[PDB]
Formats: C-alpha cells, structure tokens, sequence
C-alpha cells in the first residue's frame, strides 16, 4: 500500500481482469481494427471465441491486420466461410492465405484476402500510426511475482502494438516460455483483460530433408567465417547447416526468426555472442518458431534476448555486428541473379522484404556475407529451379544478391556483368538444364 497502490496490488488486479474468452471478446466493436501476435503467440481460446462471435452474427466488418499465420487463426477467425465478417488484412502471405486466395479464385474471382503491402521492419509503425489498432491479442507466459507477463516467443511488432492498442487482451499459458527482451515484459497494469488457457504451443512441422541439402549445407558452412554472426530461416536446410557448424566456436546470433537449429548451437556452447558489437553475450531474435523441445529450452534462458522487428531487421543495426552471415532459401533464381521465394499467386502479392533486410545488412557488415540457396531442381529432377527470367515482382532484386548456392557450388555475383552472371549461374544449374539455359541466355542477349 501507500502511493502507487493501484500498481502494486497485483493479485487484486489479476482478479479484476481475469475473465472468460467469450466475455473478453464480447466488447470488440464491428468496424474496428484488430491485431494479434505472430505464429505461436496467436491466442487459441480468444480467437475461437471471436470466431464463434462472428458465426453467430454478433460482429461484422472486423479488420484483422497480422503476419506469420498459424493454423490457430487459420482454423478459427480466418476460416473461409467467415471472410465476409472477419476480414483478413494480411501483411504477409503464408500457406493459410494462399488457400484462402485459391478458394476466392474458384468462387468467380472473389477477393477474400485484403493484402497490405508492407516492409516487415516497418510493421510496428505501420500498425500503430498509419493503420491504427484498437484491440491487440497475444498469448503470454504466466504472471511473475513482480506482476509481469512475458511475450515469450513474440516481440516483432507485438511489443509496440500491445501498448499502442486501446485494449490489450492476454491469454496466459504456462507452456509459453518466459523470455527476456526489449519490451518483452508486460506489467499487469498494462493489460486490460486476461484469460487462462494452458495448452502446448503450436509446432512448426519437421520437414524431411532432400538429398541435395547435404552438399548445400557443406558449401554454405565453408562460407561461414570464424566469429560469424548468424541469421537463418526455418526448415530442414537451415537445421542441416547448423549441424555442420556444430564443431565451431564463438559464433553469434542476430536473426529474424529463432529456430531449432540455432537453439541447438546455443545449447552446445557454439554460440557465445562474445564477438558481437551489439547485445554482447546474447542471442537476438524478433520471434521464435520450433517444436516443444525448443520452446521449453527458451524458458528463463539468460543468454537469449528478443527485440522488436524495427531493431532486428534494420540493416543499419544488422551491419554493426562484424562477420554477419545471412542464410536464406529461395524457390527460383534467374540468369540475372534475381531470386523469387514466393509461390505463384500472380503479381498481386509481393515480398515483405524481411529476408531482404538481411541480404542488405549482411553485405554491409564488415566481413559479412549474404547467402541465398536452393536445390537446382524440383519435381523429381524434371523442373529447373534456375530459370531464364523471373516473371512478376522478385523477392531479391538482382542488384542486391551477394552469394548464391546450389548443390553444384557457390558464386558471388557482386560486380559481375549480366553476361558474367549468366555464365556462372548456368554452371550452378543441373547438367540436364544447362543447354536449354544457355540457349535462352543467348536469345535474351544476356550472353
């Protein structure tokens, strides 16, 4: 008691704010803007109750602005049949949005995903200022004895929008790890409502590796210098690269997404972060995806530190650490060195540039390298992933590409002419396609 008593009585605050999912979402207004955490921080009990509210016809024209979708939202508020009531304003297209978009196309070209072109690293400002969010919902770790929850596997734009939204509703889950980070700790006085739902976090499914990943993982590993400061994506290929780096020492992490491969390097003592200029001694990420083993390991880990995406994905921030290595996958590379990492839904849905922040930052890092990698073929070797020209907006502009890698080798494109690029890229294609690519290159007057 005494001054600040409102702040201090946390058990009383908790009891005032604790409620059911149904009541927590009952006050969200038709016509308003809502956002939520990324991937595993999408709150399932709240989203189910919100979807049920829409099914009953008790809310309409609700815009949901979000990124990095999980099945959690995918099977509740974003279900196709609710699309006239809960309007997806996706700032990032994933498999969930592609399934919606395809369904809309079949239904006479119905527009069902309202795509919001945006720079990933600008998402917090975009959401808080340009767009405006009225309600924010996020899964959190349990309240500690000082009255704080943690955003856990999230930081991204969530740490800002949790404060800028008029109403912040949390879903307490003991399976959510308690994570240290910039603005990752949320005091109970900053929360408007609480529901409790203790269930395992959603997992990124573990994908079977393809044979090509073995050579690629070794080519990539040989380009990782001593003291490297790593960023990588998710999937079997990144995990394999981390596997080859198991014998290294004094590596750092400053990554968009924290994944199981990177966390394994932390566990093994490979990653020390002692050579980083920023956040020395700590692994930095803006959100985390993985499986239960990883999520449990993150709990109360003192050498892991989440940061908001406008810091993590700022190329100027990224480049202040020496020997940055950025490792990104792509789906296609063309003979000019442009890369395309998105599945084809036509031209209407362009890249977020989240990977491109690290292509840029890595090249600017002193001793840094950006690596973009792909198997040279798909579909049982019948389709080339090296193609003459990418049609539609590319993910990595050819002026930005640094290193590219296939199972046949690596090449640094910086400073090479179109002709020099085409000749070198053709040699990274599978031999079955080199003749066809050479002819196309000639017809295009690239060579």
């Amino acid at each position: 008691m005494g001054r600040g008593s409102e702040f201090m009585d946390i058990r009383a605050l908790y009891d005032e704010k604790l409620t059911t999912p149904e009541e927590a979402v009952s006050s969200i207004a038709s016509g308003s803007h809502l956002s939520m955490g990324m991937f595993a921080a999408e709150p399932p009990a709240l989203l189910k109750a919100l979807a049920d509210r829409a099914t009953r016809g008790d809310i309409g024209d609700l815009r949901v602005y979000y990124m990095e979708t999980a099945k959690i939202a995918g099977d509740t508020i974003l279900r196709y049949e609710l699309n006239n009531r809960i309007k997806p304003y996706s700032m990032f297209v994933t498999a969930v949005e592609r399934a919606l978009i395809r369904r809309g196309i079949e239904d006479g070209g119905r527009k069902v995903v309202n795509y919001v072109p945006s720079n990933f690293h600008q998402a917090p400002r975009l959401l808080a200022e340009e767009i405006g969010i009225d309600t924010f919902m996020h899964t959190v770790s349990p309240m500690d004895c000082h009255g704080y929850f943690s955003l856990g596997v999230g930081n991204d734009y969530s740490s800002r929008i949790a404060r800028s939204a008029r109403r912040f509703i949390v879903e307490v889950n003991r399976y959510m790890p308690r994570v240290q980070g910039e603005a990752a700790a949320i005091h109970i006085s900053e929360v408007d409502a609480i529901v409790e739902n203790h269930v395992p976090l959603i997992e990124m499914p573990v994908r079977s590796a393809i044979p090509e990943y073995t050579s690629i993982s070794h080519i990539i590993a040989d380009l990782v210098p001593d003291g490297a400061c790593l960023q990588m994506g998710v999937g079997a290929l990144p995990n394999l690269v981390c596997g080859v780096l198991k014998d290294r020492n004094d590596l750092g992490i400053h990554t968009e997404v924290l994944n199981p491969g990177l966390v394994d390097l932390i566990r093994r003592g490979v990653v020390t972060n002692q050579r980083k200029t920023l956040d020395r001694g700590r692994s930095v990420f803006t959100f985390a995806m993985g499986q239960q083993e990883m999520y449990e390991y993150l709990n109360d880990h003192p050498a892991i530190f989440s940061r908001p995406v406008d810091y993590v994905n700022d190329p100027h921030i990224i480049a202040q650490n020496d020997n940055v290595v950025s490792i990104n996958a792509t789906l296609q590379i063309d003979l000019t060195g442009a890369c395309n990492s998105e599945h084809m839904l036509g031209h209407q849905y362009s890249a977020s540039g989240g990977q491109l922040d690290f292509v840029r930052g890595a090249y600017a890092s002193k001793g840094g390298r950006s690596i973009i990698a792909t198997p040279s073929t798909a579909a049982k070797g019948t389709v080339s992933r090296i193609i003459p020209r990418i049609d539609g907006p590319v993910t990595t502009p050819r002026i930005d590409t640094h290193y590219i890698v296939t199972e046949f080798g690596a090449v640094n494109l910086k400073g090479l002419s179109s002709t020099e690029r085409a000749l070198r890229i053709i040699e990274l294609a599978h031999p079955d396609f080199r003749d066809e690519l050479t002819q196309a290159a000639k017809k295009m007057h690239l060579i």
